[PDB]
């Protein structure tokens, strides 16, 4: 018999992951990784934080079981979250509208919402920014979903267009999801201002859409409840929506598989009929969610001195970022860039579009060890007052 | 506009992971949980192992990162894996011919397999067993499979009905998958000997099946080694199969979700190209596993001290539950029960396949508290020297 595996073609690399295997098996001292998005300190590593080796000492010494939780996880995760999401007191949470699952990081998040759209309702297609994360087609194609893109990055002018977004998102269909990043935009780092927001929402609720939102980077643009306005004007007028969230980066839990898909409908009795296929979605996946990470954060957000401590650390990455941005805008006029790179001082979070070819980006590998994201995105998180130096002077030559 | 979410229908509970809810809720003294299948010791608690709690202080003494895992996790748990399945000097790993990913949970390995075969292969159609654990057709059923069932227990005698599981066989096609439970067959206790696994592996061969092993209690037969006799009978003879494992029970990591997909071709270059494929289908799931439970396995099984330490504590759970199967058979003989319950004795793993109706079951959880699956599967590990006597009162009391 010929064998089932035989025919099978080769996968092509994770645009973002696979850069991470070449940076690992390069040779040279010098290399600099400005790839996937993960942050790092000023000295180049990316540590636990200190809030999360607390929360970890405190489980290792009052643990009594590793019993399965429940399909839907910690519940205590869950109001914690929403809290997050939609602030204390929204009417969201006293009206029992929302259902949050604890998942397996954001992706994981993600994956379940498209599960569960695609085997229990009408949605067909899902509507995604030109450009987004690479990984959001795949998930959403992997369920089944169609999935079409709206216009959002002007490269000319390294700005937000938004006249093409709302133009070509009137082909969107009621019915029709539509993603959006909660802030900073993966990866141009160019977010909706709180008025394009509520033109959105207001016009998301006219057409029929079912809004699904993916927030990973919550704390990292302005603020935890700042960087939360945008999904709260939403979640002011819509009867429907859903929220993918990650704790992966705001507590560098990146590992753990820490996040949460929070489910809102019209009312409790419909929400919890919804959320009673989430949780069979969920069963047919991973069974239930892996509790140390999902405690930390937990534990953290529950108790009030560990909590003060994580907001400081969350404050000084964000700060950190925004030090290497001037930084790196600086310090490439002074290497000789003749361009204006002025435009990443106004983006936001850990990426931005450099501007930079594809035929650049592969000799700043090949050439000088500098990792990027063949779209040009440089995670500026990955910059240190040491490499910032030597990654301009790369830069430069290849202009 | 209309809702999404209005024209859902509800899901009902799970069968198995529901009793927990109906347990809980359950406010009559003395109740009885003989539902899932977690291990409890003498006292009636879940505990953490103390090879596992060990493990834990080194991790939060020497990890400096959560930076994320590779998309098949650990490395050296996926080596640990194969030599625990395979054995220490397997041709399959001297040839390279194996591949495995760390997942979360053997449900999520079951559910990497399935998507993985339905993206990448002709597989259409799955056969079980006739019964089986419920969630492997929502597994395979998640992915667009069909499911089949083969006949496996003969009720009358409480045996394994050899010649009509292979009659029961004679429709499964060339290219079918074809699902065996490694040992402790979930629910019925009853495995097939030596001579019945190699009387399977060859008649598997001479139809095309391409096995499939659910290998969850590895250690709670007979031992580590012995368990896996079956599986190594297969891997002697087939140039192609599918492991999906779990430490949930053997480590008593439950809630930390770690599991291994491990993937057998004919060779080195075969497997390699199947794999990334498997790599894609995961990153478009969770993207990557969980780091803590997979490394508290890797440490336990890569240090020799700690190793001696869990294979005693694995013995010791074993052999309660063989001591409590023997105390509950003479306890219903002490209380009264006519019928012959000895068949218990000659079952493997946490279970007793006890024949009690569905009526019967429903009975003993409204008028008596005592909690098992509907089928009639109770878990005897469940059961103490101190609710030994009131649960077989309240049995004797349905007969
Ligand atoms: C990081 C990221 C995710 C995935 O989060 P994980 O928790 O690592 O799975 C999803 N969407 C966006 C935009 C991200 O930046
Ligand atoms: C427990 C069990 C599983 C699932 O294991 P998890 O690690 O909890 O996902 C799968 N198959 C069988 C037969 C089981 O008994």
């Amino acid at each position: 018999h010929v064998g089932t595996f035989e025919n099978i073609t080769a996968a092509p690399a994770d645009p973002i992951l696979g850069l991470a295997d070449l940076f690992r098996a390069d040779e040279r001292p010098g290399k600099i990784n400005l790839g996937i998005g993960v942050y790092k300190d000023e000295t180049g590593k990316t540590p636990v934080l200190t809030s999360v080796k607390k929360a970890e000492q405190y489980l290792l010494e009052n643990e009594t079981t590793k019993n399965y939780l429940g399909i839907d996880g910690i519940p205590e995760f869950g109001r914690c979250t929403q809290e997050l999401l939609f602030g204390k007191g929204s009417a969201l949470i006293n009206d029992k509208r929302a259902r949050t699952a604890q998942t397996p990081g954001g992706t994981g998040a993600l994956r379940v919402a498209a599960d569960f759209l695609a085997k229990n309702t009408s949605v067909k297609r899902v509507w995604v920014s030109n450009p987004s994360w690479p990984n959001h087609k795949s998930v959403f194609n992997s369920a089944g979903l169609e999935v079409r893109e709206y216009a959002y990055y002007d490269a000319e002018n390294h700005t937000l267009d938004f006249d093409a977004l709302i133009n070509s998102l009137n082909e969107a269909q009621a019915g029709d999801v539509v993603l959006f990043h909660g802030c900073c935009h993966n990866p141009t780092g160019i977010d909706p201002t709180l008025e394009q927001w509520q033109t959105l929402a207001q016009l998301s609720v006219e057409k029929g859409w079912l809004p699904l939102f993916d927030f990973a980077y919550q704390g990292f643009a302005r603020g935890l409840e700042e960087d939360a306005e945008g999904l709260r004007a939403f979640a002011a007028m819509h009867k429907e929506l859903i929220v993918a969230s990650s704790y992966s980066k705001n507590f560098g839990l990146y590992n753990e598989r820490v996040g949460a898909c929070t489910l809102v409908a019209a009312d409790s009795e419909t929400v919890d009929r919804a959320f009673s296929q989430m949780k069979a979605a969920i069963r047919a996946n991973y069974s239930n969610p892996p509790a140390h990470g999902a405690s930390v954060v937990a534990t953290i957000l529950s108790n009030d001195a560990l909590r003060a401590i994580w907001e400081q650390e969350l404050t000084d990455m964000r700060q950190r970022i925004q030090r290497m941005r001037q930084l790196f805008v600086n310090t490439l006029q002074e290497k000789g860039a003749n361009r204006d790179f002025s435009f990443i001082i106004k983006q936001n979070g850990m990426f931005s579009f450099s501007g930079l070819t594809k035929e650049q980006v592969l000799r700043l590998r090949e050439e000088f060890g500098v990792y990027a994201v063949a779209s040009g995105r440089v995670n500026v998180a990955g910059m240190t007052p040491d490499n910032m130096a030597p990654l301009c002077e790369a830069i430069v030559a290849v202009l």
